[PDB]
């Protein structure tokens, strides 16, 4: 029932994501020098570092808050595809789902200890 346990549970997972060779499109903001259309498709850039950053800033409450911004960089990615088949949107569908399958723990641990707290 550790309240604060979701943080270096999601520097862990963060940790994974890096070693990953599926993160690389998503380690660092889009190059829009690479992609010039960029901004005009996608209002809300995020990629793994600014997840890392904010979290080590202390600028997340929760792990839904973090969780909200990984899949905002998983939408984005789908959103900016030309294609389904895409070499850098397939590499999105394997890493979200890796993330998926390890958050879903480190969100509901959290909101057991919420409850627990607020009995
Ligand atoms: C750090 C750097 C390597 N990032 C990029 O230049 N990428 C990452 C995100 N991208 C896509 O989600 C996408 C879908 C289909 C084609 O690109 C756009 C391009």
């Amino acid at each position: 029932y550790d309240i604060q346990a979701w943080k270096k549970q999601c520097e862990e997972l963060l940790n994974l994501i890096f070693q990953c060779e599926d993160s690389e499109p998503f380690r660092q903001p889009v190059d829009l020098l690479e992609y010039p259309d960029y901004r005009d498709i996608i209002d809300t850039p995020m990629d793994f570092a600014t997840v890392r950053e904010t979290l080590e800033a202390g600028n997340y409450e929760s792990p839904m808050e973090l969780c909200k911004d990984v899949r905002l960089i998983f939408s984005n990615s789908k959103a900016y595809t030309p294609s389904k088949r895409s070499r850098i949107y397939s590499m999105s569908l394997r890493l979200s789902a890796f993330f998926e399958e390890h958050i879903s723990s480190v969100l509901s641990d959290y909101k057991s200890a919420l409850r627990f707290h607020k009995r």
